[PDB]
């Protein structure tokens, strides 16, 4: 079997994407950010704090007559932003783009914060990381691509994400026509759980590159790109008038700026990261001041390659025996 669903950015800034996926019988849908840095699939529900959902579609399993709840299970999920959910857990069918696995656990949410409250656009989250992270207890669950896995043609799916514009989710298949030139597979660690990698460098605008080791993630469910302070410097030395603002948060930028585009290694390719692709714009509705799509991993213990990155390049999950990564230009 395969599955090919649309993803689409939530704003102007893409901030984050959100696919369709249909829960239960009849299918509801709802709109689910897909996030290869975790495992957990949990969504908005009729289970929810009122005084927590604005504006989000709710699964109703009460309304699924295929729905079943997983006794005494429960979950509770942290992301490194400070955001976080929890709930309880129910079985349930679950289609992706026309891929449909049966017994999913589907993790209705009775609490969630403000963070997600906030944002009206995304229903909930459908982890892609290795089933090892999923927060489920006492029993662990699966991922929805590790339950899908035997069933694909081929045991691996893609993220092919918009600048700007939708993209798409692939599962269980290849779609050749999506990228330029040849895919370039490098050896994956799963070692904490997720789709972690070593880039061989970097270069900043038309600049020399830089052969450097540099351990990441590839991660769908993280906006920007999170580097070594080092790498960071380096590109917004480049930007004049950029600099780290504590009150901030982070680096910023006249918003005046033409941006250099950022390149990174992926064995002896490279994939470029435009300028345009860099700027997260204005601090605040009105400033001269905009946020930069590339900042220090410092604070966080390990490097994101997150949307900024992903989204220029086709991307391969390769979930076989020994998972790998691929990229491709676009
Ligand atoms: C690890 C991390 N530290 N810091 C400062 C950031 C921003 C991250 C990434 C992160 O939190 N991603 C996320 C958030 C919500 C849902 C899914 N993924």
């Amino acid at each position: 079997s395969t599955g090919s669903a649309t993803t689409t950015p939530i704003d102007s800034l893409d901030d984050a994407y959100i696919t369709p996926v249909q829960i239960g019988t009849p299918a509801q849908t709802l709109n689910l950010d897909f996030d290869t840095g975790s495992s957990d699939l949990w969504v908005f529900s009729s289970e929810t704090t009122a005084s927590e959902v604005d504006g989000q579609t709710i699964y109703t399993p009460s309304k699924s007559t295929t729905a079943k709840l997983l006794s005494g299970a429960t979950w509770s999920i942290s992301y490194g932003d400070g955001s976080s959910s929890s709930g309880d857990v129910y079985t349930d069918t679950v289609s992706v783009g026309g891929l449909t696995v049966t017994g999913q656990a589907v993790e209705s949410a009775k609490k969630v914060s403000s963070s997600f409250t906030e944002d009206s656009t995304i229903d909930g989250l459908l982890g892609l990381a290795f089933s090892t992270l999923n927060t489920v207890s006492p029993t662990q669950q699966k991922t929805f691509f590790d339950n899908a896995k035997a069933s694909l043609d081929s045991p691996v799916f893609t993220a092919d994400l918009g600048y700007h514009a939708p993209g798409t989710y692939n599962f269980g298949f290849i779609d050749t026509t999506a990228y330029t030139g040849s895919i370039t597979y490098t050896a994956v660690s799963t070692k904490q759980g997720f789709w972690e990698w070593t880039s061989t460098g970097y270069a900043v605008g038309s600049g020399t590159f830089k052969s450097t080791s540099i351990d990441g993630i590839a991660d769908t469910g993280t906006t920007l790109l999170y580097l070594p302070a080092t790498v960071v410097s380096a590109y917004w030395a480049q930007v004049s008038g950029a600099k780290s603002s504590s009150s901030v948060g982070g680096y910023v930028f006249p918003c005046s700026a033409t941006l250099p585009s950022f390149t990174f290694g992926v064995g002896s390719a490279r994939i470029v990261i435009p300028g345009d692709y860099i700027d997260f714009g204005p601090i605040s509705t009105g400033s001269s001041s905009c946020f930069g799509g590339i900042q220090s991993s410092a604070g966080i213990g390990i490097n994101i390659f997150g949307d900024v990155a992903l989204k220029a390049a086709f991307v391969v999950f390769n979930g076989a025996t020994t998972p790998t990564l691929g990229f491709a230009s676009k």
